[PDB]
């Protein structure tokens, strides 16, 4: 019954693992990791996400310094493979498990209503 | 292979709808659209949620207009039996749900955190 | 040009933290800060604030938690002080962003 | 040295920063033109997606990470963007040190 939910959310997990989706972003991360340049610029990108925070209280006219610095990092990212690859794979399984979640969720839905 | 990732997802959202918990939640969340008045509650507390997290990305704390109206949302909640149902009832659910979330869906947003 | 603003940005700055308003928070905080009881309430209060991030359907635990800590609130006089006289405050520098800004506002 | 008086006396040097009449002019050039005019509704739509996106903790996505990139381009091939981006740069700083200075001390 509760066994039943956390058998199929196991195996919900396991089969998502096993996705060739899931092991390029996983074998990317750790290729990020063991390169200075890659890891450098992935810190960074991490570091900046607070200024992401801060643009969402000072935010009402266009942020130029903020498009031009989160623009850098784009470029960054574009031209380093391992970035890139780790981001895409990234997309890819997000877009899948969204398609899963909708199933997992639907009787929740099913309660807004 | 995404077959039966579908068809574990598929799976699990039946356990979902085979637990008491939902099977209660449901139960009040009806009882309640019955209800003129308790839906209008309900509404009208869902719209203060939704205000409470815009100051998510603000990082300040609820002020005295914040509280005074919680208290107000409490009081309502309390004393009207069909609110209080359901608020006892979805606090049960949703330790499911977010034993799912966190099995299942947060581990793909993680690799973005 | 760039001087003035320096200067009135000084005279506004200066002139707020003298207003009455501002002081009694200050004053009411540092009470807080003062009483070991209203300090962990605050701190506890502080800290309830990632829970409404995690607010990420009514959520009925975080009613609960939320309703909890306005109680404490009620309950404790510094507390109250606080956030009543931080109210006050908010309506007057508010007042003053509006004035200081409507030429951004403008822009859009 | 009231509050009302310093706050109208800041506002009105607001107005007379070069930096300031600067962005006006670009913005209003900008506000008469529907191609410009779009792509810079459209960017705000953007900003306040990065905004909401950004309470999660999360990095942009490979997707949002090319929508910045998109609007890179536009903003460096359209020249009232162009124009506008640059002289907010400048104004930005004058805004900043007004928030630094004024507010937060009291907030």
């Amino acid at each position: 019954g509760m066994s039943n939910i956390y058998d199929s959310a196991n195996e919900l997990s396991r089969g998502l693992r096993g996705l060739p989706e899931y092991k390029a972003v996983k074998a990317a991360k750790d290729a990020i990791a063991a390169d200075a340049e890659a890891s450098k610029i992935f810190t960074d990108y991490l570091a900046f996400q607070e200024e992401i925070q801060k643009l969402a209280q000072t935010g009402q006219m266009p942020d130029a310094s903020f498009q031009a610095k989160m623009e850098g990092f784009g470029k960054q990212i574009q031209g380093n493979s391992l970035l890139s690859e780790f981001f895409t794979k990234q997309q890819q399984l997000a877009i899948y498990l969204s398609d899963i979640e909708k199933i997992v969720f639907e009787p929740v839905s099913e309660l807004l209503k």
